[PDB]
């Protein structure tokens, strides 16, 4: 079907700069953290402009939607909603987006400014910190179901549960009854899983395919109960005639393991090896997580299994961290 993948999350732009230690100490930063930024440290977006930065489309399921249309191909292969402010910076996003030929449909957020996200490179390690703007803002319009008419795969980040929870509630209730469609979810980050635990707890039980890296299922086992393969298997209780029920966690160039509950309850895991990949033909990790989910997912329409799901996210993966940022290449 025409659309194949639908998802929803906080369009943002992106600034890349590659910096010193001490900016990171400045700016109250812990080198490879991922946080929304306090008012002590607005002052980062301006004082990036020293540093020479780079500037490109950002947003974590932006960038994972974006791979899938770009292997999809054809226009509307994937489609996004989100909120953008009444900006210029807003509009260079949309342009983008509609260059790609990916479908969507923002909603402008009036007097907002766009979302902006600080990707600082240090060593060869990327900690972000964004200022959302607009996307708290973003609330689904009634009839996104009719946008997303025809798509099986569903996806949603946790960074999009801050704007509101209701939204990835909404969609996954929508794909739940739905025949044949899953809802995926990522976990996103830390302070995702932290701090919105109650509503997690609501959709985990509607979400077909988790995603997350080893750091956010720590938390999320400290969170929930259960407290690599043992948390893995832990976390299927909370998603848990057979509906798809996988979790997978990636860990950065250790074996990427996944865990599923088939339908006689029967849970099989696999541990997939990773690609070694000389560290100094790595460039930055920036990404890497969002660029494996797109691979997974475009896979994953594809009827492909799931280790053959890690394997392509594998080789997205790592083609984008052996350039600047993110990339669209393959
Ligand atoms: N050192 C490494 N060598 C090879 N592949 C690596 C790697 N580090 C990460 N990856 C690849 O990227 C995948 C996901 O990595 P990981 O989830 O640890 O990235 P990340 O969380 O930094 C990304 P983001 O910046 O998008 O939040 C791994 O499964 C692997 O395929
Ligand atoms: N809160 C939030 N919401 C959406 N996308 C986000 C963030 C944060 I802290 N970081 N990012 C995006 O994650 C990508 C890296 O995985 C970057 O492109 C960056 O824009
Ligand atoms: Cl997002
Ligand atoms: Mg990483």
């Amino acid at each position: 079907g025409p659309m194949r993948v639908f998802a929803i999350g906080n369009p943002i732009l992106d600034l890349v700069a590659e910096v010193p230690s001490s900016f990171l100490d400045e700016f109250f930063l812990k080198r490879g953290d991922a946080t929304l930024a306090t008012p002590e440290q607005m002052r980062i977006y301006s004082t990036l402009d020293q540093f020479n930065p780079t500037s490109l489309p950002g947003g974590s399921a932006l960038n994972s939607v974006r791979v899938v249309q770009k292997l999809l191909r054809k226009p509307g292969s994937a489609g996004y909603m989100g909120a953008i402010g009444d900006d210029p910076r807003g509009q260079v996003l949309k342009e983008l987006c509609d260059k790609e030929g990916l479908a969507t449909r923002f909603m402008v957020a009036p007097g907002q400014s766009t979302g902006t996200c600080a990707v600082l490179i240090n060593e060869k390690e990327r900690t972000l910190c964004t200022h959302l703007g607009a996307c708290g803002s973003f609330r689904i319009p009634e009839n996104w179901t009719t946008f997303a008419s025809g798509a099986l795969i569903f996806y949603a980040t946790a960074y999009t549960l801050t704007a509101t929870p209701k939204n990835a509630l909404e969609v996954a209730g929508y794909a739940h009854g739905i025949p044949n469609a899953i809802f995926t979810l990522n976990l996103s980050a830390p302070f995702c899983v932290e701090l919105y635990k109650d509503a997690m707890q609501s959709l985990l039980l509607h979400t077909n395919i988790l995603f997350g890296n080893e750091e956010e299922f720590a938390h999320l086992a400290k969170v929930h109960n259960l407290v690599k393969v043992a948390l893995s298997v832990a976390n299927k209780e909370h998603a848990v005639t057979g509906a798809t029920k996988l979790v997978v966690m990636t860990r950065g160039h250790n074996p990427v393991i996944a865990a599923e509950q088939t339908a006689d309850g029967t849970v099989v895991v696999h541990e997939v090896g990773v690609p070694v990949v000389a560290a100094e033909k790595i460039v930055d990790t920036n990404g890497a997580g969002d660029a494996f989910v797109g691979g997974f997912l475009y896979g994953l329409s594809q009827g492909k299994t799931v280790k053959q799901c890690i394997m392509c996210g594998n080789a997205c993966a790592q083609d984008v961290i052996q350039h600047v940022g993110f990339s669209l290449s393959f």
